[PDB]
């Protein structure tokens, strides 16, 4: 019933030269997945840091489990479940859980993320001897552990010590983001967050316009990567690549995303695309827009980056706005979109939500500079602290799910939940967009190199 979304097919409007532009709309109905939805706390245990991956028919879903008052040091195991996304006669898909595992060892599995390839599930975890509130910022960590899972049961476990991981930076702490990894070539590629020393600052992304009460923009930009009193500890994103050889030997590498390519280490995920992969990031910091970096064979550079000025992060729920300028305020909320075309020039995601200020969640479909469609949703939540959107083919139609963490209004209970909604694809003469007041418009491009708007009257 469920397969990966074929992005090339979804965007193939080429047989329609008179309506050649792909576009997308959000279907008005949100559908529950009750078997994948649960409170954070239940009967002396907490289930935190949810992460999900989708494969051919299967999903892989995982939470870190803690006992007692649910501090970091109370972590007891990693719960992982594998099931299928199926039609059970409802208007939206449902989960059919097949296997649940409780993964554990003497060391803590301090941070884990999941991936799926075909009907095989993978769980990659950072291991540590001690796990505290400070592990994410200062470590230490001892290595990685990789679990291979199928419907029947666990197949294999692999591990590698930190000293055997090839790295291009001085890495003091390593955490995996909640977004899934992706199988690419014979490897698994995951996004990580690392505490790093001795980094190069050349080319740090930083505006050159005037910023309030700042003469040295560059220094403010560099300083804003730091989360602790240690002046030589920068919080940055890394790409974690793991391989298992036929002999069953695990190798791993961790590659820094330099300051010239990305902002402070933030949540995100790896995106599969034809011919490569991308890194979708929901910045914690002052550059408060979604960014997407993808492999670029043509360009000698590794990653080509897209800034979605149209798609704000949750930054402004809790930090002051204004001209985009380096400041210290950060949010830990995050919203990871996914791509709807091969190049990621069209993305879809779900906004977060505060309990104040007329804050509302929205599903939004965007290009870098425009909003294609948006829909206010999740009035049943008083707040939403994180979202991860993933899309797939179900019943031969484009569908998406969102994994979110938030507080339900009716009960005040914090929950992790997964819900689904259908997408509508069409091929159009002129793609329409929404202006800041919600009026729909399109551009009547001209051959001399000009564009003018026009209002869509329904
Ligand atoms: C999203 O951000 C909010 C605001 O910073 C976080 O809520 C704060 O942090 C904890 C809640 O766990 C409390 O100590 C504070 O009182 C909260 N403030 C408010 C206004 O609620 C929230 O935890 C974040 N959620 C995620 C998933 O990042
Ligand atoms: C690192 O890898 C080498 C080569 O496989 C192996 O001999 C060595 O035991 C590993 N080190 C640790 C600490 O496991
Ligand atoms: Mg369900």
């Amino acid at each position: 019933d469920m397969r990966p979304l074929n992005l090339a097919e979804l965007n193939d409007c080429s047989r329609y030269p008179q309506t050649p532009n792909p576009t997308f709309a959000i279907s008005p109905d949100i559908h529950p997945m009750p078997e994948l939805t649960e409170p954070i706390q239940l009967k002396n245990h907490c289930a935190v840091f949810p992460t999900v991956a989708l494969g051919e028919s299967i999903y892989v879903y995982s939470h870190q489990i803690r006992k007692t008052p649910c501090k970091s040091e109370d972590t007891t195991h990693q719960r992982v479940s594998l099931g299928r996304i199926v039609d059970r006669g409802f208007s939206g898909p449902r989960a059919s859980p097949l296997s649940t595992w409780d993964l554990q060892e003497t060391e803590f599995l301090s941070s884990c993320s999941v991936a799926a390839s075909g009907e095989i599930g993978w769980v990659l975890c950072v291991t540590t001897d001690k796990f505290t509130r400070d592990t994410v910022y200062a470590g230490p960590y001892t290595g990685l552990k990789l679990y291979k899972l199928s419907i029947r049961g666990q197949k294999e476990e692999y591990s590698i010590t930190a000293n055997n991981i090839t790295t291009d930076a001085v890495i003091i702490a390593l955490t995996l983001t909640r977004g899934s990894g992706v199988p690419k070539n014979n490897k698994l590629i995951f996004l990580g967050l690392a505490a790093v020393r001795d980094v190069d600052t050349t080319g740090v992304l930083c505006p050159t316009w005037k910023c309030d009460n700042i003469n040295n923009n560059v220094g403010s930009c560099v300083h804003s990567y730091r989360l602790t009193a240690d002046m030589n500890n920068y919080f940055m994103n890394v790409v974690v690549a793991v391989d298992v050889t036929p002999t069953g030997k695990m190798t791993a590498s961790v590659s820094l995303l330099p300051m010239s390519e990305s902002y402070i280490g933030s949540e995100g995920g790896v995106i599969d695309k034809p011919g490569g992969y991308g890194l979708m990031i929901s910045n914690k910091g002052w550059f408060a827009r979604i960014r997407y970096g993808q492999t670029d064979r043509a360009s000698p550079q590794r990653y080509e980056w897209t800034d979605y000025m149209s798609f704000e992060t949750p930054y402004y729920l809790y930090c002051s706005g204004g001209r985009i300028c380096p400041v210290s305020c950060k949010t830990w909320n995050f919203t990871v979109p996914t791509i709807l075309n091969p190049s990621g020039s069209i993305i879809i995601g779900v906004k977060a939500k505060s309990k104040t200020g007329n804050s509302a969640s929205m599903i939004t479909i965007n290009t870098p500079d425009e909003v294609i469609d948006q829909y206010e949703v999740f009035n049943d939540y008083q707040s939403i602290g994180s979202t991860i959107t993933k899309c797939f083919s179900y019943k031969r139609q484009p569908w998406c799910l969102v994994l979110l963490e938030g507080v339900l209004k009716s009960t005040g209970v914090t929950e992790t939940s997964i819900q689904t909604f259908k997408i509508f694809r069409s091929c159009v003469k002129h793609r329409t967009y929404l202006d800041s007041l919600g009026t729909r418009f399109y551009y009547t491009v001209s051959d001399n190199g000009n564009k003018t708007k026009q209002t869509y009257i329904p």
